[PDB]
């Protein structure tokens, strides 16, 4: 019945680290960064919640390298996480303390994985920065909401360029990490400050993936493309494309950095689309740390479906997308149209990038 789950997933906790792109907080950089213990059993939970959830559903007798497909962005502590989710998976206790082999931590990739940067990754595509930059009206509004605690973080940490707009939304997840991590040095960051800035990042995030359609195609198409040139094969009897398993994979566990749940989520949510059936804000689907996108395939007889199931963070209950125009369960037919409008190829993505 349930027949096929995606699943992407914020990684794991890991030790507070400034971002590629981000300002200079820590003066250490995030992709040096070991996961933390929490961090470890986070993604370890995720595992033990999915088998949980699809396990017996999808009728998978024993996860192992043949059920499920655990692939990560190109990053050490995303890599590592979805490693460890697929330990809770196996119910492999000892594998969540593994010091993964550099050989382990790249076998996570898909042909696909590296080109879902490509909009973020500087000088790559410069016209998704144009039109990110060409909503600047829209951008000091919101800024505008959060310019005092802006100017107390660059206080403290003069790298903080609060012109860039991702400035400001990294230093909130960095800022996010360094209180939880070290709260005592940290009663600086009140509760008025954190929630001040935590909603300009988000609000930042969700207009810089679904404010014009320009925005929505650079940085979501993609993802739709490849989910497509998936299902398009499993909903055939056929296997996953690359799934190490063939036909037996019946799960695909993708760990990723917070700005590609974003884009999945927005790549998820055209306009007209509902979260448990109403309009969704910034504030509410912005994705925090356990968060995670379930794509749930269905077969009735002859009859695919598509449910998306979001869990925008942890402890947080799953709530269900539906479309503009269908249903909880979209059959697949329907639901890929519903979707065209932004998918783009990756080679119409790198011209859109450059044109
Ligand atoms: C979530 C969508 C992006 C919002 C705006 C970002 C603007 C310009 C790109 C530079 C930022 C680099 C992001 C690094 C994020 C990471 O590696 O986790
Ligand atoms: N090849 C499918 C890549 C991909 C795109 N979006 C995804 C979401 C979840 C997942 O497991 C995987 C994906």
């Amino acid at each position: 019945d349930l027949k096929f789950v995606f699943v992407m997933a914020r990684g794991g906790d890991f030790v507070a680290g400034d971002y590629a792109g981000g300002p200079k907080i820590i003066n250490k950089e995030a992709k040096d960064s070991e996961l933390t213990e929490q961090g470890k059993q986070e993604a370890f939970q995720l595992g033990t919640k999915l088998s949980g959830l699809y396990k017996t559903k999808l009728g998978v007798s024993k996860w192992d390298s043949k059920t499920y497909w655990p692939v990560a962005i190109s990053q050490k502590r995303a890599q590592v996480s979805t490693l460890i989710t697929g330990a809770g998976l196996e119910g492999d206790q000892s594998k969540r303390d593994k010091t993964w082999t550099d050989q382990e931590l790249k076998a996570t990739s898909f042909p696909a994985m590296e080109s879902f940067s490509r909009f973020i990754k500087p000088s790559e595509c410069p016209n998704y920065l144009k039109e990110l930059l060409a909503q600047q009206g829209e951008i000091t509004t919101i800024v505008k909401e959060c310019i005092s605690s802006v100017q107390q973080v660059k206080s403290k940490y003069p790298a903080v360029d609060e012109k860039m707009p991702q400035h400001i939304w990294l230093a909130y997840e960095t800022l996010k990490k360094l209180k939880r991590q070290q709260p005592s040095s940290s009663t600086w960051m009140t509760d008025d400050l954190m929630k001040n800035l935590r909603e300009c990042s988000a609000k930042i995030t969700w207009l810089a993936t679904t404010k014009t359609d320009t925005l929505r195609k650079l940085s979501g198409g993609l993802l739709l493309n490849d989910l497509f040139n998936d299902m398009d094969q499993i909903t055939q009897g056929k296997a996953q494309p690359n799934a190490p398993g063939g036909k037996d994979s019946k799960l695909n566990v993708f760990t990723v950095s917070q700005f590609l749940v974003i884009s999945q989520l927005a790549a998820f949510m055209p306009e007209g689309s509902k979260l448990n059936n109403k309009a969704v804000t910034a504030s509410d689907i912005y994705p925090e740390d356990g968060s995670h996108v379930d794509i749930e395939m269905y077969q009735e007889n002859n009859k695919w479906s598509v449910k998306l199931v979001y869990v925008s963070g942890k402890d947080k209950q799953p709530q269900t997308i539906t479309l503009p125009g269908c249903q909880e369960k979209c059959p697949y037919e329907q639901f890929k149209s519903a979707l065209q409008k932004y998918k783009i190829t990756d080679e119409e993505h790198q011209k859109a990038c450059k044109n």
